[PDB]
């Protein structure tokens, strides 16, 4: 049949919830992360968003990088849907990955290696704009490594709270060559600066493996995509990658 | 004869003391700028440290960008010498601050742009690495903006506190084209990332301005100067620009 999953990727920030009947068009809902929560909470909070589709969910599969998180997830998905969720983790098999310890790898980089794998090819390079921004190697199939940078939001919050003079500035590009105010020159190092940090990155990269296609993600991609050259934007691309890690 | 004159640049994190008899040569020391410290716990600080040279100061010199520690170097400069301070401030003379609201520009990159235009010349770009890392811009003498970027510890320490996951690295630059763990990843996304997104700026600064010379500067700068091309390192530009302005 179709039967109907339910993907999660809970990160720092946000958690994504998305339904799938056939792992390539998926309906999508973001809900804050937020400490404490229980499974009834979760529940509450699904109830108005999915409506009738909540009784047809068969399978739960998450990636997770909040661990105190995971308990509320299966206490959801045992009460509610009888279920255990099946949990995205490094493992030999599609995906070989040469590094030092692919069990410390987040979840949320394993599953877009192992959906850019599946949907897009063996060699990619994969930004992933959240909450941090994180770059990943796949070549010939092999998950390689690559760089954690603070996200963009986070950039700015840390100027805010670690200074006594500098403001909370709303995460926008900068479209001038140097500030002439304190906006400005946030917004030009912190966004404009974390985008030339990235070419850095993915040019050394390339440098060495050559040419590889860049695909771009990540819930603060949307804003600065025109300023980074990628051959693929796939805002879906971690629920993919769960979606087909635990349901094939 | 020379008189001897004690310069202050107070910091986020760190306050830095410096005494100079003829603006030439500086002897320093470096405190943390610490919360609700007083006029006479920053005395018995300097007292072991400064030793006989305390009772020959004849003027403080004062670059601050954290307002409430003012009152308390206030308090000690009128305590301990009967002087007040001398403030450094965007104001008219050797610098045309081109910029749109002067007065917010912080005291220690008026400094930095004061000692420049004294030292080195009329054209030059400036990176200062502090708790945030600053660009600014001067071209004929007239200081055009800039860029502030998150600095190094604050970078890291932002990933350790708003994620789960994360530690906190140490700031080590990566020898690596990609990280094969968790604590390489992040020391190539925020070291060599951050050289990465200093050396963007720089380049489309210079591709509207001309070829100006690089000064570097700031705490966390020496770890990397040798990853940053620069003409100039020195490492007492602020303290510099404190006694330039109060002292001539
Ligand atoms: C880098 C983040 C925070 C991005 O969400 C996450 O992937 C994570 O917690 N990773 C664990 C460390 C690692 O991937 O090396
Ligand atoms: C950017 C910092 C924090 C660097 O120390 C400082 O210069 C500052 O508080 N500046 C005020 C904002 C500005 O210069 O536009």
């Amino acid at each position: 049949m179709d039967p109907m999953y339910l993907l999660v990727d809970v990160g720092n920030t946000h958690s994504v919830f998305s339904i799938t009947e056939d792992g390539k068009t998926f309906r999508r809902w973001r809900l804050s992360t937020g400490v404490f929560q229980t499974e009834d909470e979760l529940f509450s909070h699904l109830h108005p968003l999915l409506g009738d589709a909540m009784r047809e969910i068969k399978g739960i599969g998450v990636a997770s990088v909040v661990p105190t998180q995971n308990t509320v997830i299966e206490r959801f998905s045992q009460k509610y849907f009888h279920i255990s969720p099946i949990w995205v983790k490094a493992k030999n098999g599609c995906v070989k990955w040469n590094v030092k310890n692919p069990s410390e790898v987040g979840a949320d980089r394993v599953a877009n290696v192992v959906a850019f794998v599946k949907e897009y090819g063996k060699n990619g390079i994969i930004i992933d704009m959240g909450t941090a921004t994180t770059v990943d190697l796949v070549v010939n199939g092999s998950y390689e490594g690559g760089a954690i940078l603070p996200g963009f939001f986070m950039m700015v919050h840390s100027l805010f709270r670690g200074t006594a003079k500098l403001p909370l500035v709303e995460v926008k590009p900068a479209d001038f060559v140097v500030g002439k105010d304190t906006e400005e020159n946030i917004r030009l190092g912190v966004v404009n600066g974390s985008v030339y940090a990235l070419e850095g990155i993915i040019g050394r990269i390339k440098e060495v493996y050559g040419d590889l296609p860049v695909v771009l993600t990540g819930g603060q991609s949307k804003i600065v995509k025109d300023m980074i050259k990628h051959e693929i934007f796939d805002e879906d691309l971690t629920i993919k990658g769960v979606y087909h890690f635990c349901f094939g």
